[PDB]
């Protein structure tokens, strides 16, 4: 049971990888996944019993019509909204190299938890507005990284004025990447334009939450707009979904679930034997 799902994701990861850089994709990775075996044992058939929800598993089980997993994937974090809703709206926004982008900005009141491996979060947030963001994580490195996370996902104005220079970051098969993931490559490369222009303000010292200025540094005084730190941030309801030809999963209102984009670049060698085509 640990040693299938730990070599399920293995074979999962490198079929989406290979898959990506074919013209169709998804017609690749349902030739691999059709003459894969795990251990002995066909993978479509561990796909139809195994319970494992990761981002490239979850892409495979899609591909053959597979509930799955209602949360989604960005910047390696699996969101769950908690509460609240929203409507599609696509606008034209200006970046502070006055640079197009279209964006789909999401009207509403909605509240997620954020989840990944080192940094767990709660956010609330409006239309192009982060409400409150509280996280709790590792350290001052996996902190930052869900802070950034939410400052794109926010969509707020300050955070598309924050981009220096031009946006063309690309996938392994030679494609742009779309403008939240744009967004989110840059900002990763770099967060201090980011935190600087994002804002400060003054706060309440409620017990287990404390301040993070622009340069990580806790306080009792201040703190980012919005945003706390915390000690201590806290099941699957599986539905159907579609995917298309470049192994996009989509909700029923066309929202990106799970891309090639979201799946983790960890390299790790299988417990149970895996034989391709
Ligand atoms: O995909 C498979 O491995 C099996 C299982 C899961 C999907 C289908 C239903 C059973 C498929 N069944 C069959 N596939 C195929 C088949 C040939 N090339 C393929 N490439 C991708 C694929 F996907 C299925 C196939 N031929 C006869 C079948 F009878
Ligand atoms: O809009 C999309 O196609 C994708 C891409 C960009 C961010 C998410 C992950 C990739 C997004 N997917 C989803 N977003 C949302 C979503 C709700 N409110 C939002 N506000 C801003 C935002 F940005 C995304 C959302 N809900 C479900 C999703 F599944
Ligand atoms: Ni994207």
């Amino acid at each position: 049971n640990d040693d299938i799902d730990q070599s399920l994701i293995i074979a999962a990861r490198n079929i989406v990888r290979r898959a990506s850089v074919s013209a169709d994709p998804l017609a690749s990775l349902l030739e691999m996944c059709h003459s894969t075996q795990i251990g002995g044992t066909r993978m479509v058939d561990i796909l139809r019993q195994n319970p494992t929800e990761e981002q490239a598993v979850d892409i495979c089980k899609a591909a053959m019509g597979l509930r799955i997993s209602s949360s989604f994937s960005f910047g390696g974090f699996t969101f769950k909204r908690t509460s609240g809703s929203s409507i599609k709206r696509e606008e034209e926004v200006l970046t502070g190299n006055l640079q197009t982008l279209k964006i789909r900005v999401h009207e509403g009141y909605e509240e997620f938890t954020m989840v990944g491996k080192r940094a767990t979060a709660i956010l609330r947030k409006a239309t192009r507005r982060l409400v409150q963001l509280i996280v709790s994580g590792r350290d001052e490195q996996s902190i930052a990284e869900a802070i950034i996370v939410a400052m794109v996902f926010s969509q707020e104005d300050c955070m598309i004025k924050a981009v220096r220079g031009d946006l063309n970051f690309v996938n392994r098969a030679n494609q742009r990447l779309n403008p939240m993931h744009q967004l989110l490559r840059h900002f990763q490369k770099d967060a201090k334009v980011l935190f600087q222009n994002w804002g400060i303000e003054h706060i309440d010292n409620v017990m287990g939450m404390v301040g993070v200025l622009p340069d990580m540094t806790p306080s009792t005084e201040m703190s980012m707009r919005g945003i706390r730190v915390s000690k201590m941030g806290v099941s699957t309801e599986r539905v159907v979904v579609s995917i298309d030809r470049f192994l996009r999963v989509r909700d029923q209102r066309g929202n990106v679930l799970l891309s090639p984009e979201e799946v983790s670049e960890t390299h790790g060698t299988e417990r149970l034997t895996i034989t391709y085509s």
